[PDB]
C-alpha cells in the first residue's frame, strides 16, 4: 500500500548471474526484471544490484525481510526507486 515497485540487493556470490538473482526472488510474487553493478576494470559484478517488482504489496515483505537465500548464499535487500513505464488505461470492450 503506496511502497515502491523496487528494491537494492547487496552480498551476493561471484558465482551468481543476474538470471539467478530474477529466479530466487519469484517466490514472494512476479519478478519483471534484475540487474547487477559492474566493474569496467574486470566485467564481473561489485556483489551488488537491482530487482524490478510486479507490484510495491509484494516488495513490502521482500524489504521486510533482512536476509535471503540465493545459490544457497544469503544477501541482504533494501530499497529502491520505481519507474514509470505501465499503463493502466485499458477498457472492457465489447458487443452483444
Amino acid at each position: 500500500g503506496s511502497h515502491m515497485k523496487k528494491i537494492f540487493v547487496g552480498g551476493l556470490s561471484v558465482n551468481t548471474t543476474v538470471e539467478d538473482v530474477k529466479h530466487y526472488f519469484e517466490q514472494f510474487g512476479k519478478v519483471d526484471d534484475a540487474m547487477l553493478m559492474f566493474d569496467k576494470t574486470t566485467n564481473r559484478h561489485r556483489g551488488f544490484g537491482f530487482v524490478t517488482f510486479e507490484s510495491e504489496d509484494i516488495v513490502e515483505k521482500v524489504c521486510e525481510i533482512h536476509f535471503h537465500e540465493i545459490n544457497n548464499k544469503m544477501v541482504e535487500c533494501k530499497k529502491a526507486q520505481p519507474k514509470e513505464v505501465m499503463s493502466p488505461t485499458g477498457s472492457a470492450r465489447g458487443r452483444s
